[PDB]
C-alpha cells in the first residue's frame, strides 16, 4: 500500500512462528504497522494544522498519507504523481471512503503544480525527494506555501561527513533510478528557498528494524542490502526535517 | 556555577516545603541540576569524542562544560573566555580536580583564537553565540574543526516564523546587551560556513520549567518574564544544533 | 503630526524664556519645524519627479511627507501603512485641502503593496525601515520602481564598526518593538535588490539637537536617553541613503 | 597502461582477423592508441607551456601522461595519486626513462596538495574529478595555479539537459564507487573558483568507438554497457573543458 | 546585408586581380560569403529544431539568419531590434520571399520581450550581447526558453587572462558605442540563469582573415585595426558557446 | 604634480587676464589648488587617524597625498605604485622634507602588497581604481585594514541609471588604457568584501569647474571634451565613497 518506509521496533511477538502458514501475511501487516508509525511521526510535525487548510503531498503515490491527514486534521489535501494509476486508484479509494471531496491526487510533475502562490498551510514529500532537484522542488513549495507555512520531508540521504556518496548509495540510486542526495544539499537548498528547519532528526536507527524485517520476506526486491548495509556504515541516512517557510 | 540554562522537568518533591529555611538552597541546587542536564545533552551530541581529541568551548564561562567533557571522553578541552576571572577561575578549579594538564580556560575572543586548522574534533557555544556575528564564529568553528568534526550549538533564538523580533526578545537584548538571532540566521550561517545540522531540536517546552522556577526565587533578575513570556507566545525559543564539518 | 524625526539646529532665540506658559507650545513648534526640514531633506534627494509621476510612500504615517511632496511636485502620491487610523486621517486631510485626487493612504503592509511593477517613479520610508526585514522591502520597493527610479530612507541604523549593537539600540527595539538594523545590512540590501546608493549621508550631528530638546519637553516617553546616549558614543547613527533602482 | 579512456575512429584495419590468436594483442594496442589520442588531445589545450613551468596532473595514475607532457613541453611534472603502487611505478619508470629529475608522482589527496600558491603553470584531472566534490577540488587547483594559468579537465558528466542521473550512470557510480557530476556543476564550480572556460568539446561521438571495441574484447569489466547506452541516449557525456585561472 | 562578422579562409582565388573594376564587389561578396559561414556555424549549434518550434534571434538587424533559419529547419522565427527601419526591411523581405507566416521582425527591446515563459525552443545573440547587460539579456532568455531548449551565442569578448580591457577593446566600444564583456562574465551570467555551455570555441583565428580582408576594402570604417590588433595579442576574441537551458 | 583630479570653484580672481604672459602659470597653480582641495577632502573622511597608525595609499603617484596625510596626522604611510620613476620622485621628495621615516613610496602591485593583515588603519584609492578590477583591490584593502578601519575612494564611474557606459566613458578608457566601472559594482564590490559605505558623495558638479578650465589651458590632451560631456548628461560621475572595514 505505502510506497515510503517505516520506523519502530520490530513486534517479534506478533509475527509469531516463521513456520506458520500466515507468517508471510503477518510480516507484511508488520511492515504496514512500521510504514504508518512513519507517516504518523511525519504528521506530528505539519504544526496546528486546521479543517480550512490546504494541504500538498508532493509524489503522493497511493494517497494514503494523505487519506491520514484528512482524518486527523479534517483539512483538504491535494495530491501530485505522475501516475495515472497511482492517482486513480487514490481517488476511488477516497469515494469509497467518502472523502473525495477533501482529498484529491492528480498527475502532475511536483516541480511545476497548479497551486496559487501562498495558499497551502503544510506540505511534504514522504520518500520523494530522491527523485528531483532539491533547489526546484523547494522552491515549488516555498512558492505555494503561505508564510508561516510548514514543510515536512522524510527521505534518504547520502552522509557528507563520509564523503563522496559510497557504492551502497549509488546501488540505491541505480535500482530506483534516482538521485539521492547529500544532507548538505538539503540543507543548503532549504536556506536557498525561505525555509527554515524546525526539527532535523536522524531516524537512522529507527527505520533499520523495518528493513531487516523485510530482507526476510519474499517483498526482497534485491536492494535491501544496499539499505542495511550503508545505514549501518552512516554513509546512508534516514532523515525528518520539518521547517517553516518564512 | 553554570552560565547557560537548564532543561527537564522540576522535582517539586525534591524542592519540598518553601516554608523551611532551606527551601531556598534546594530550590538553587536544582536549577542547577537542570542546567547540568542541559550540558550533558549537548555533551550526547558531540559524537564520539576520544582520549585523544581536543575540544573546544567557545564562550565556557567558569569552565563546568569542560570539566564536564573531560570527566565523560578524557579528552583535552580548551576553553575561550572574555573574562580573566572566569578563566582564572576555571584553571584554579582544574588544578584542585587535578586535570588540568587536560583542561585549560583562556582570555580569549571566539572569533580569533589560536587553535590551528583542523586540528579541534569538537566544539561549541552553549548560550554563547547570541552574543556574536554567527558568519564570523561558525567561520572560525568550521576554520579549526576536523573535516568531519562536530559542532554543537544550545542557544535561544527568535522565531522568524513569527516575523521581526518581539519586545521580549529585545528586552532580552538589552538586559545581557547582547543580540539574539533568528532561527533563520543560525541554518543560513552554518550553511554558508561547512556545517550542516545532524540534528536540531527545540527545547523551549523542556526549558519552560527551569525559568518559571527561577522567577520565583530569590536568584532573580527581572528579565524571567521576557523569557517565559516569549518562549510561551513562541516568538523565542531554545534550541540545540549539532551539525557536521564538511 | 509627524511620525518620523527632525535634523537641523534648534532656534533657541524662538523658544524664548523657559517660564513663558507658551514654552511649551514654541517647543512642539521648533520640534515640527526640525521634522518638516527633514522630509523636506528626504525630498530634495527623490530626484526631478514630474506632474505625471507615482510616488510611494511606505509607512506613511499622518500623510505629512505625501502632502509636503504633491504640493513640491504636483505628482500623485500613494501611502502605505498598516493603521487605519492614520490612513483615515490622511485622506480627510488630503479632501480638506482638495488634493484627495493626487494624495491618497491606505491600509496595507508594505512588502506585499498592490502597486504594479515598474509604474512608481519614487518611493521612500521614512523612520519606517527599522520594523520590516530589509531584504524584502527592498525587494518590494525594487519591484514597483520603474528601472532610473529613485528610492529613498531615512533612517536609524546600529553602527557595524563598533560590532554587534549596543544596549541602547537594543533598548528602543523593546521601546518601539521594532528590529533596527545595522548599516552593513543596509547597504547589502540594497546591493541584492538593484538599489544603488547615489548619496549616504549620515545625519547623526544634524538630528541631535532634535532629541536633547524633546528630552526637556513634556513629550518625553522615557526613550530619548537611548537615542541620545547611543548617537553620542558612535554605536547608532541617523542616515539618509538615495538610491536608484537600476 | 592508462586509466583514463580513449577518443578517436577504430582501425579496423590494423585490428585484422578476429581469428588471429594475437588479435587480442592488436586489440588492446588499439585502445591505448585511443587513450594515446585521447591524451594528446588534452595536452594540446594546455598552452604554451615551457621547460621552466611547473605542471600538476591530479589522479595521475601511473603517471603517463606526466611522461608525455615532459617529452613534449621539457617541463616540470608533479603528480597525485592516492595509489602507492602506482606511485611507485611512476617514478620507477621515470627514473628508467632518466626524466625522474623532471617527474616525480607522489600519494597525496587532490584536495590538499603540497604545491605553493600560484607557482604552477598549468593542471588538470583526467578521468578523475568524478571521484571529488568539484568546488573543492577547483579550489585547490585554482590556489596553486598562477593567474594566467591553465586548467584542463576530460571527464565523463550527466547531462542536465535530461533531468536526473540516468541509471546507467548510476551504474557506472556503482561500479567504480564514485559520483559523476552533471555537466551544470562543472561549469558552475569553475565559475565560483575564478576559473574561465577557454574550450569545451563533447568528445561523446570520438570515445564510442573506443567503448564499443572494449565490449569486444577480453578486457570487459560488465560496465561497458552503461557506458555506451548512456552515450547513446544521450544521458552521460565525455567532455573536454579547458579554462583559465583568472 | 549581414551586421555579424565572418569565419573561414579568404578564397583568394576568387577575389582576383586587384586591379580589376570588380575586385572590390567581388571583395564584399567574399566577405559576404564568410559571414554566411559564420551564420551558418551558429546554426549547426542550435541542436534539433524542428517546424513546430519557435526560435528567437535577439539583435536581429536585417533578419538574414532568421530566413537562413527557417529554410534549413522549416520552422518559425521571431526577431528583435531596436531599428523600424531594420525590422521593416527583414518583414518586407520576408514576404517577398512568401515566408513572413513563419519569420517576423518587430522593434523591442531584448531585454523585456514579448515570448510567453518556456515557450521558445532555441535563441540566440549573434554579436549583439556586447551592447547589453549579460545577466540581464541570459535572464530573459532562460525565460522564454522551455526547459532544455538551445541558446547559442557568437560575440567579441576581452580575455580575462591578459588582465583588465586593452586600449583595442575600449576603442571598439567607443567606435559602437557598446560595452564589449569579458569571457569571465560570459560564463558566470550564464551559470546565474540556468546556462549550461554544451559548447565553447575560439574563433579568433578563424575571423581573423575576414577583418584584414576588409581592412584593404572600400568598407573601412576606420575600426579595422583595433579588431585586428586586439585579436592578434590576445586581450579580444570571437567566440561561439552553445548552452542548453536547464 | 598631482595625478588626481580637482573639486571647488574656480578663482577667476586669480586667474586675472588671458592675455597677461603669466596666465598660464596662474592657471596651472588653480588647478593645482582645487586638486589640493580634492585630497584634503578625501583625508577628512579618514576618520580619527593617529601618530602611531598607518596609511596606505593605493595608486599613489608621486606621493603628494600622502605628504600631505603625515603633515595632517603625523602617522606612518605607505605608497604602492608601479612606476619606478614615481616611487623615486616621492622618496627622494620626502627625504628632502625629512619626513622619509614617515612616508615611503614603492613599486608593487595594489592587489599583493606586503602590508600584513589587519594593520592599517586607513587607506585609500584617489582615481586609482577605474584601472583595477574592484572586487580583488577591495579585497586586498579589506585584508590589510584592521577591522573598523577606513577606507576611502575617489573615483570616476559610469551611471548605472542610464544603461550601458556612453561613448564617452569608452573614449576615456581608451585614452588611459583603463577600465571605467558603473556606480554599481563599486557598491557590490564593497558589499563582497566587508566594505559598508558610510559616505556616498557625488562631487560631479564640483569637478566640473576644474575641467572646464583645464580644456581651455595649454595642458590639454584631447580628453577633456569626454569629461566634461559625459559629466554634463550624467553617463559619468565624479564620487566620493567612504568605508568602514567591518
Amino acid at each position: 500500500y505505502h510506497h515510503h518506509y517505516g520506523i519502530g521496533a520490530v513486534d517479534h511477538a506478533a509475527l509469531g512462528d516463521p513456520g506458520d502458514g500466515g507468517y508471510e501475511a503477518r510480516l507484511i501487516a508488520e511492515l504496514h504497522r512500521l510504514e504508518s508509525a512513519q507517516a504518523e511521526f511525519l504528521l506530528d510535525h505539519l504544526g496546528p494544522v486546521g479543517p480550512g487548510d490546504t494541504l500538498v503531498d508532493a509524489g503522493c503515490g497511493r494517497g494514503g498519507s494523505m487519506v491520514m491527514a484528512h482524518q486527523r486534521f479534517g483539512c483538504k489535501v491535494e495530491g501530485v504523481t505522475l501516475s495515472a494509476a497511482q492517482a486513480e486508484f487514490g481517488n476511488r479509494r477516497a469515494r469509497e471512503l467518502g472523502i473525495d471531496d477533501h482529498v484529491r491526487s492528480r498527475v502532475c510533475n511536483m516541480l511545476d503544480t497548479p497551486f496559487e502562490k501562498g495558499t497551502v498551510a503544510a506540505s511534504w514529500n514522504n520518500e520523494s525527494s530522491m527523485y528531483v532537484d532539491l533547489h526546484d522542488v523547494f522552491a515549488e513549495h516555498s512558492r505555494f506555501l503561505r508564510v508561516g507555512g510548514r514543510y515536512v520531508t522524510v527521505t534518504g540521504c547520502w552522509n557528507p561527513r563520509y564523503g563522496q556518496p559510497s557504492k551502497w548509495v549509488s546501488q540505491i540510486n541505480a535500482h530506483f533510478e534516482c538521485n539521492i542526495h547529500s544532507r548538505r544539499e538539503y540543507l543548503r537548498a532549504m536556506a536557498d528557498n525561505r525555509l527554515v528547519p524546525q526539527t532535523v532528526v536522524d531516524l537512522t536507527p529507527e527505520t533499520l528494524p523495518y528493513w531487516e524485517l523485510r530482507a526476510t520476506s519474499s517483498l526482497v526486491t534485491g536492494i535491501e542490502e544496499a539499505f542495511i548495509e550503508s545505514y549501518r556504515d552512516g554513509s546512508f541516512q534516514y532523515v525528518l526535517i520539518a521547517a517553516d517557510r518564512v
